[PDB]
């Protein structure tokens, strides 16, 4: 298992333009489009992603071509924030895996907003952080997805995915 893996399993696979938990349109692995309410605007985006003419439709490849792109800008994303490297830095590989599925899914701002959590976690408070990260909207909105990924800093294993 790896981040990959992971969010591969999170996030599944589709080569259509759809809507996200949030009614935002996305493609392929996680890939958002757009917040604005228009297909026509995400179509627009879905072109300009790919360079080419989509008509909201793409390939496998394309869709994993976007994929590693959003994987590496999560990462470092995560490494020019001031409140998110240092937490980072201190975590073992698998945990490190969390927090970047944490930063793919609601971005380098709203991760870096959990401020109490990360502390708990930069203190290896594991049972701890686990509690107070499912205090939170994202918990409620998406309570299968984040226990996965609450287990797993709790963890410190992929148990949760396997
Ligand atoms: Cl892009
Ligand atoms: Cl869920």
């Amino acid at each position: 298992m790896n981040i990959f893996e992971m969010l591969r399993i999170d996030e599944g696979l589709r080569l259509k333009i759809y809507k996200d938990t949030e009614g935002y349109y996305t493609i392929g692995i996680g890939h958002l489009l757009t917040k604005s309410p228009s297909l026509n605007a995400a179509k627009s985006e879905l072109d300009k992603a790919i360079g080419r003419n989509t008509n909201g439709v793409i390939t496998k490849d394309e869709a994993e071509k976007l994929f590693n792109q959003d994987v590496d800008a999560a990462v470092r994303g995560i490494l020019r924030n001031a409140k998110l490297k240092p937490v980072y830095d201190s975590l073992d590989a698998v945990r490190r895996a969390a927090l970047i599925n944490m930063v793919f899914q609601m971005g380098e701002t709203g991760v870096a907003g959990f401020t109490n959590s990360l502390r708990m976690l930069q203190q290896k408070r594991w049972d701890e952080a686990a509690v107070n990260l499912a205090k939170s909207r994202w918990y409620n909105q998406t309570p299968n997805r984040a226990k996965r990924v609450i287990t797993t800093f709790r963890t410190g294993i992929w148990d949760a995915y396997k």
